[PDB]
């Protein structure tokens, strides 16, 4: 019917184009299916809204498992802070990264809380390596998920290369650091918030963008287009991001699927729901880097 010439101009607005003919008939057979989806959810009355992002394109499996599951895997050991905290007005955040059929995420939220400090101590902000932590972190099961701190912690001791040196591929490789030279940067140390406080988590936020996680593979988080998300999500993380802010309803979330998903790959997550776990689990397991 009608919808055909929506999906042929959604996949024109999202570079997509397939292998076979057959896939586009299977593709838009599933995104008029989100589509159902999408429009029935956006009638419920919530401060978000779904719409037709780049994962409309996919059933809610295929998405689950291509772009969740990037954590893990499964150590040691007066608040007054600002009313709003979006660090990317003050310069430190890079352009937002599509991590890919990769769960990479935890890497990527890793470098983008990195790229961050250094510039919130160097004043200076560039693009460092996700590819590199991904091949290169033994800790890590690579492009099958891995850990932020043990990224951070990498970084910490050793140190991490540009993006234009070790390129980002979507896949995992050889440990190339040796033969790229010296480190481009290095970091000092890495905290841990305290979990399960969210207090503790807008601390943490209002000095340097944290490496939070959250559980996303809610089919309401795939088709988020906008809104401050309040779920449901559950707890059963299963991704890793960036928390670059915060506002007295959410906090400020910088995400790893490109610009093409969320408010531009950002999704402000309701907050102060007095769940210790956070919405989506999200102070379950949050890290940071330290410069000095």
């Amino acid at each position: 019917e009608r919808l055909i010439q929506l999906f042929e101009s959604w996949m024109l607005k999202h570079n997509k184009i397939y292998k076979n003919i057959d896939e586009k008939i299977y593709r838009f057979e599933i995104f008029k299916d989100n589509l159902k989806y999408i429009d029935e959810t956006n009638k419920k009355n919530n401060s978000y809204w779904l719409g037709l992002n780049v994962f409309a394109d996919m059933s809610n499996d295929e998405f689950k498992e291509k772009y969740t599951g990037s954590i893990a895997g499964n150590l040691s050991y007066d608040v007054n802070i600002p009313e709003y905290v979006d660090w990317r007005q003050k310069g430190a955040v890079t352009p937002v990264k599509n991590q890919g059929s990769c769960g990479s995420a935890w890497a990527f939220s890793a470098v983008s809380t990195i790229e961050s400090i250094i510039k919130i101590r160097t004043g200076n902000l560039n693009e460092y390596s996700e590819q590199e932590l991904l091949d290169c972190d033994r800790r890590s099961y690579g492009c099958n998920g891995g850990y932020p701190w043990s990224a951070l912690q990498l970084v910490a001791q050793y140190g991490i290369h540009y993006r234009n040196t070790y390129p980002y591929e979507g896949v995992q490789r050889y440990c190339r650091s040796r033969e790229k030279g010296p480190y481009a940067a290095k970091t000092d140390g890495v905290r841990q918030v305290q979990p399960y406080n969210e207090g503790a988590l807008l601390y943490s936020i209002a000095n340097q963008p944290v490496s939070v996680v959250l559980e996303a593979a809610g089919k309401d988080f795939q088709l988020y287009r906008g809104g401050i998300f309040v779920g449901p999500c559950g707890n059963k993380v299963d991704h890793a991001v960036a928390a670059v802010g915060y506002g007295p309803n959410y906090i400020l979330i910088r995400n790893s699927w490109g610009t093409g998903w969320g408010e531009n790959g950002y999704i402000r997550i309701k907050r102060g729901t007095g769940n210790s776990y956070g919405v989506c689990g999200l102070y379950t397991s949050s890290f940071y880097p330290v410069k000095n």
